[PDB]
Formats: structure tokens, sequence, C-alpha cells
């Protein structure tokens, strides 16, 4: 195994909110067969930002799962050349996201080059206000469509006055080494949170949990 069971983590995001650019670097640590990571955010351009910081945390990799023995990991099998995927994010007030992640490993240390584009967030709404609470926990639901690996989530963010934002995400996951045996239909329940963070975001500390299941107990 390639994967060791303390792997380091190295992030560089550029992106683009409603026309604001911003550049965000991220440190971090985690346990790939715990399915636990967390890692300190610092925004390095175009603080402070006047969206959500929430809109961003699900784009700060899916090797940071537990996965049973009966499920194909095909994020662990994919190392060390690594993967990419490419997500949309649809909004219910007409809000949309692209971001994608290129993930190289060297040695101990993952490699993420993390791209993140929004568009057509209403000025009056959430996103824009800065309006949002947390991710509700939720469930990815892993199928093959066109010989592509797709995880879909249907999820909400949490606003304040007891509110719910509608978020749909689609992701498609790649290897870059051809051969890598696609998974059968399966689950990755996740939860992620942000730990700390200072008056305008520009650090933060964030978490996540992931396990893979077949939908049974």
């Amino acid at each position: 195994s390639a994967i060791k069971p303390d792997m380091k983590i190295k992030l560089r995001m550029e992106g683009n909110v409603n026309g604001h650019h911003f550049v965000i670097d991220g440190d971090g640590t985690g346990k790939p067969f715990e399915g636990k990571q967390s890692m300190d955010l610092e925004v390095k351009e175009g603080g402070p930002l006047p969206f959500a910081f929430d809109i961003l945390t699900t784009a700060f990799n899916r090797v940071f799962a537990k996965y049973p023995d009966n499920i194909q990991d095909y994020f662990k099998q994919s190392f060390p050349k690594g993967y990419s995927w490419e997500r949309s994010l649809t909004f219910e007030d007409g809000g949309i996201c692209n971001a994608r992640n290129d993930i190289t490993m060297e040695g101990d240390t993952f490699y993420n080059k993390v791209r993140f584009y929004g568009t057509n967030f209403p000025a009056n709404g959430p996103v824009m206000q800065k309006k949002t609470l947390k991710w509700e926990p939720a469930t990815e639901k892993m199928y093959v469509r066109d010989g592509v690996l797709t995880g879909d989530v249907e999820t909400a963010l949490l606003l304040e006055g007891n509110a719910h934002y509608r978020c749909d995400f689609r992701t498609t996951y790649k290897a870059k080494e051809k051969g890598v045996k696609l998974p059968g239909a399966h689950f990755v329940d996740h939860c992620i949170e942000i730990l700390s963070h200072d008056k305008d975001y520009n650090k933060v500390k964030l978490y996540e949990h992931a396990v893979a299941h077949s939908g049974l107990p």
C-alpha cells in the first residue's frame, strides 16, 4: 500500500464567485483508513471574502473515507498516480458552482490543485449576505453512468432563522491510471464542520469524516 495511515495535505484553491477573485492555501493531515481529515485554510488574496465561506468547504478528497472490504475503494487504488474530480453545485435560488481538483501524491503528502467558479447568486440571497450556519450531514450516492464513477448528494445549508437552503451536488471521479476497476454502487455518509475561524473567515480549521456502506446495518 502506497497510502500510509497518517498522510499530509497541501492545497491551493483559485477561483471566482460572482466576479470576486480569491486565492486560498491549505495545510492539513488525515487518516485515510479511519475516514478523517482536518486542515488549516488561509485566504491569501481577495480577503475578506464577500460571500459565505460555507459554499467552498466541500471543495477543500474521497481517499479520506473508511471503506469496508466488501466495497471496491476506487480512491485508494488510484494512488500513486492519483485522480481528479469535477463537481456541479446547483442551489435552489439559481446559484451555480463548478469545481475541480487534480490530486497527486509525493511521499507522505497529497497535493491538491483546486478551482472553484460560482455565478448567478442573487445579491439579496444568503450566500452574498453571509447568512449560512453549516452543511447538514449527507449521504453521497455512488454509481456508474456511461463508464464514469458518479456521486449524487441532495443536501442543504442551515441558515440563520430556522431555514434550509437546498443544494444538489453531482461529482464525476476519474483515476489517471487506465485500468483501475470501477466499484459497484454504494453510499458514502459524510459530515463537514468548521471547527474554528477568525473574524472574516480569513483563517478556518475544517474537519470531514466519511464512511462508505451498502445501505444496511
